[PDB]
């Protein structure tokens, strides 16, 4: 006893089996998954039988058989008028990254903010306000240091055209989800046909010294800085004082002051070497009102102390 779903793009069916996982609910998953299949082909949605979508009993096998079946019908009648990879829109993406926790993450936990649990919740669309925001292109390496689950990189990578998009994550329980995480989002990815950027989900320590100048490389660092103790803090900007000109920084908590002055006494601080500038989606956000951080890494700062001190 089980609920299949044909690909629109003719990759592997979504197999469920029945009685359907408790998880947010995998019977109105299956649903909206239907429903986003069509909103995404027109020919599929004139093919369906309108009815079938109002008249359901998620609690019934049969009912839920007869939906399943009915869509199936339909997308064989549409790849048989087509006999004769782009990149998802923002609402199938929401719905595909919540699908993919879905089925990877099965084990409670504690819902606090900007956890793996409550990522749909402001998580999502502060993200997305985020990649219009810093504008990234293919000579870009993005990297979340701190990864979780990997959500941050799995929307940005099926976001952005970066070269590559890295998640490192130390603690073993959320690691071992992301490694789920990443056969999921792979496998449902291609259930749609949507394109997606190269990214890889690892564990590690961000501040290892194989990590060092893997931060220096980078281009784009994401860091949920928020909860980060003064040691960590110290580190980090160790690691950051040997990135590249242009090199940024998004985070929860500024690294330097924004209104960093530099002089005689403060010349040991990160505030020399790059802006920090507050950003808000509030600055259409109906939202949380929150905030975030963009540092770019900009030594002329330090440069023009120096200039100004030898050109009075
Ligand atoms: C307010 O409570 C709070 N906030 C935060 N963090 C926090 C606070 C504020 S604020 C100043 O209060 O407005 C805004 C954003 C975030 N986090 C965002 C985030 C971080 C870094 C760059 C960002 C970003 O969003 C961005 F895309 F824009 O660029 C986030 N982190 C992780 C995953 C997804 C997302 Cl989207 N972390 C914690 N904790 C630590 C974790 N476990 C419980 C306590 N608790």
């Amino acid at each position: 006893l089980e609920l299949r779903l044909k690909s629109p793009v003719g990759a592997e069916p979504a197999v469920y089996p029945w009685p359907l996982p408790v998880y947010h609910d995998a019977a109105h998953e299956i649903i909206e998954t239907i429903r986003w299949v069509c909103e995404e082909i027109p020919d599929l949605k004139l093919a369906m039988e309108n009815y079938v979508l109002i008249d359901y009993d998620t609690k019934s096998f049969e009912s839920m058989q007869r939906l399943c079946d009915k869509y199936n019908r339909a997308i064989d009648s549409i790849h048989q008028l087509w006999k004769g990879n782009t990149r998802p829109s923002t609402g199938l993406l929401r719905h595909i990254l919540q699908q993919v926790y879905n089925h990877s993450v099965t084990d409670p936990n504690n819902y606090e903010p900007f956890s793996p649990e409550v990522y749909g919740e402001t998580s999502f669309d502060l993200v997305a306000q985020m990649i219009d925001e810093i504008k990234m292109t293919d000579d870009d390496l993005f990297v979340d240091l701190g990864s979780g689950v990997g959500q941050v990189v799995l929307q940005v990578a099926a976001a952005t055209n970066c070269k590559h998009h890295y998640g490192v994550e130390k603690a073993d329980i959320p690691a071992k989800y992301a490694e789920t995480m990443d056969r999921e989002f792979r496998k449902w990815m291609k259930w749609y046909g949507k394109k997606h950027a190269e990214y890889t989900l690892e564990r590690g320590d961000f501040l290892s010294e194989e990590w060092r100048e893997r931060i220096a490389n980078t281009s784009v660092i994401f860091v949920n800085n928020f909860a980060f103790g003064p040691e960590v803090d110290h580190q980090l900007k160790e690691r950051f004082a040997n990135m590249k000109e242009g090199g940024r920084i998004v985070s929860s908590k500024p690294f330097a002051p924004l209104n960093f002055r530099i002089n005689s006494r403060n010349l040991s601080d990160i505030g020399t070497i790059m802006r920090v500038v507050e950003l808000s989606p509030l600055k259409s956000w109906t939202g949380k009102p929150v905030s975030y951080y963009l540092h770019t890494i900009d030594r002329t700062i330090l440069e023009n102390y120096f200039s100004s001190l030898k050109n009075p």
